């Protein structure tokens, strides 16, 4: 048993709701909270502009200290970083931005950095601004992740066009 409230179920293991992440992080204070990151953790805009504001700007703080650590990310990777005020751990993943021109193939491997936590809160992958098919990333999502994820869709017409074409 957790402490999600309200969330329709897809599957044994996905779960979905028309909420903002940063409202369910806020409420649910989970262990993981995703973030749909870019390879230079630049919490710009979209989820991470709006985790990174909620954290008034201490994600940012922290990221750039990463990157002048490690470097860059790669798109399909991930790191675990602090969830800050909003969540145990923040996990950065960074899915394919087709508005950048990046290989909307690397969705799947996106999506299996998530197998290696028992249970997240997670935006849709690729989702806005990052330009891919929101229902072939929910497809791509329920046929990758096998850990528990609650799926906390911002948008209302997407979430009710994701619910009514889900297969
Ligand atoms: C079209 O909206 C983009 C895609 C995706 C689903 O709507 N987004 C979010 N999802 C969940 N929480 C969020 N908080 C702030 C933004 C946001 C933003």
């Amino acid at each position: 048993v957790n402490s999600f409230s309200g969330y329709l179920k897809l599957t044994d293991n996905v779960y979905i709701k028309n909420a903002d992440i940063v409202e369910e992080a806020k409420k649910v204070k989970p262990t993981v909270v995703v973030n749909a990151a870019n390879v230079y953790l630049k919490h710009g805009g979209g989820v991470a502009g709006a985790l990174n504001k909620a954290t008034n700007n201490a994600m940012q703080v922290e990221s750039d200290d990463y990157i002048a650590t490690n470097g860059p990310l790669k798109v399909g990777g991930s790191c675990v970083l602090s969830g800050h005020n909003l969540a145990k751990h923040c996990l950065h993943v960074v899915g394919p931005n087709v508005n950048k021109g990046e290989d909307i193939q690397l969705l799947k491997s996106a999506y299996e950095n998530f197998n290696q936590h028992e249970v997240l809160l997670a935006p849709l992958l690729s989702a806005g601004i990052f330009g891919a098919d929101p229902i072939h990333s929910l497809r791509v999502c329920v046929d990758t992740v096998r850990t528990n994820v609650y799926l906390a869709v911002f948008d209302k017409n997407l979430y009710d066009k994701l619910v009514s074409s889900f297969l």
